[PDB]
C-alpha cells in the first residue's frame, strides 16, 4: 500500500463525494437510522481533516504510517466498490429488498466500523495506535507477546499467532472467524478489531467456543441491528413472554444488547455488564426472561461453556474440526451461504429441501434472496 500524499487524499475525497451524491437520491429514501452513510462519510472526511491538521508540515511522516496507508487504501477500495454497486445495480437500488440494496447496507456498516477504528487509532487526530489499550487483560497480554506495539497485522500472521493458543482447526472455521473479526474487510486485523472481538467473546480462556456457540450456532443471534429493528422483530412474539434476541450495535462496538418480551406486553432491552454474554444468557434463561430465542421453543444449552487449559485447547480443536461440516447432513462440507440469513450448508441439503417443496432457508425459513458459493 503506497505512501499517502496530497493527490491520494484528494482522490479519496472525490470518491466519497460521489458515493454521498449517489446515496442522496430521493428514490433510495434512506432513513437516517444507523449505519447512516450520509452522516458517516462526511464524519470520516471531518476526522481525516483533523488528522491532516494535526500533521500539518509533517505529511511525510503521516503519509508513511502503516495504519494510515492501509486505511486510505481501504477507504479508496470501499468507495470504489460502492460506486460500482450502484453502476451494476441500476434500478434495483430502489427496491428496498434487492440484494444490491442489501449490499449497500453491508458497505454502510463497513464504513461505520472504519470510522470507529480511525477514531480509536487517531483520537483527536494524533496517531495513538501503538498505545492502544486492549480491554481484556489476557487478550492484551496475547497481543503484546505476539505483536508488541503493532497496530495492524496481516490476517495470515494473526491466524498463525492466535492458533498457538486458540486452535483454528479448519479452513472454513478460519474464513468464518475472519469474517467476524475483520470488521473493515481488508485482510488486516487491527488492535481495535481485536479489542472488539475479545470483549464480545470473553472470557479469553474459551474464546473460540464462545464465538461458535454465540455467533455461529445460536438462533438468537442477530448480528448488527438497530433497537427499532429488534422491537419490530420481537413484536411478532409479543404474546410469547420470554422471546428474546441479541444483537450488536454499530454505534457502540464491543457490546451486546439483548431484547426480550416481558410478561406484561412490553419489549425491553438489557446491555449485560461485567458478565460474559453466555453467562447473561444462562442467568436470564434460569430467571425466565430469555426462554425462546427468536421466538423458538427450543433454547441452546450454553452451560458447557462454564468452567487456557489443555482441555480448552482440545475442546476448541475438536469444535474447529467439526466446524466445516454441513450440520443438516453432518457429512458434506459447507459450500454455500444463504442470503440474507447467512446460514451455511452444503448444496445437497439445500436442493433436497427445495425439491421437497420446502420454503425459505432449511434452517430458519427466512426467504432466500440469493446464495453465494463458499
Ligand atoms: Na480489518
Ligand atoms: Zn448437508
Ligand atoms: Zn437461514
Amino acid at each position: 500500500p503506497g505512501t499517502v500524499d496530497k493527490k491520494m487524499v484528494e482522490k479519496c475525497w472525490k470518491l466519497m463525494d460521489k458515493v454521498v451524491r449517489l446515496c442522496q437520491n430521493p428514490k433510495l429514501a434512506l432513513k437516517n437510522s444507523p449505519p447512516y452513510i450520509l452522516d458517516l462519510l462526511p464524519d470520516t472526511y471531518q476526522h481525516l481533516r483533523t488528522i491532516l491538521s494535526r500533521y500539518e508540515g509533517k505529511m511525510e511522516t503521516l503519509g508513511e504510517n502503516e495504519y494510515f496507508r492501509v486505511f486510505m487504501e481501504n477507504l479508496m477500495k470501499k468507495t470504489k466498490q460502492t460506486i460500482s454497486l450502484f453502476k451494476e445495480g441500476k434500478e434495483r437500488m430502489y427496491e428496498e429488498n434487492s440484494q444490491p440494496r442489501r449490499n449497500l447496507t453491508k458497505l454502510s456498516l463497513i464504513f461505520s466500523h472504519m470510522l470507529a477504528e480511525l477514531k480509536g487509532i487517531f483520537p483527536s487526530g494524533l496517531f495513538q495506535g501503538d498505545t492502544f489499550r486492549i480491554t481484556k487483560a489476557d487478550a492484551a497480554e496475547f497481543w503484546r507477546k505476539a505483536f508488541g506495539e503493532k497496530t495492524i497485522v496481516p490476517w495470515k500472521s494473526f491466524r498463525q499467532a492466535l492458533h498457538e493458543v486458540h486452535p483454528i482447526s479448519s479452513g472454513l472455521e478460519a474464513m468464518a472467524l475472519k469474517s467476524t473479526i475483520d470488521l473493515t474487510c481488508n485482510d488486516y486485523i487491527s488492535v481495535f478489531e481485536f479489542d472488539i472481538f475479545t470483549r464480545l467473546f470473553q472470557p479469553w480462556s474459551s474464546l473460540l467456543r464462545n464465538w461458535n456457540s454465540l455467533a455461529v450456532t445460536h438462533p438468537g443471534y442477530m448480528a448488527f441491528l438497530t433497537y427499532d429493528e429488534v422491537k419490530a422483530r420481537l413484536q411478532k412474539f409479543i404474546h410469547k413472554p420470554g422471546s428474546y434476541i441479541f444483537r450488536l450495535s454499530c454505534t457502540r462496538l464491543g457490546q451486546w444488547a439483548i431484547g426480550y418480551v416481558t410478561a406484561d406486553g412490553n419489549i425491553l432491552q438489557t446491555i449485560p455488564h461485567n458478565k460474559p454474554l453466555f453467562q447473561a444468557l444462562i442467568d436470564g434463561f434460569r430467571e425466565g426472561f430469555y426462554l425462546f430465542p427468536d421466538g423458538r421453543n427450543q433454547n441452546p444449552d450454553l452451560t458447557g461453556l462454564c468452567e487456557v487449559t489443555q482441555e480448552q485447547y482440545e475442546l476448541e480443536c475438536e469444535m474447529g474440526s467439526t466446524f466445516q461440516l454441513c450440520k443438516i447432513c453432518a457429512e458434506n462440507d459447507k459450500d454455500v451461504k444463504i442470503e440474507p440469513c447467512g446460514h451455511l450448508m452444503c448444496t445437497s441439503c439445500l436442493t433436497s429441501w427445495q425439491e421437497s417443496e420446502g420454503q425459505g432457508c432449511p434452517f430458519c425459513r427466512c426467504e432466500i434472496k440469493g446464495t453465494e458459493p463458499i
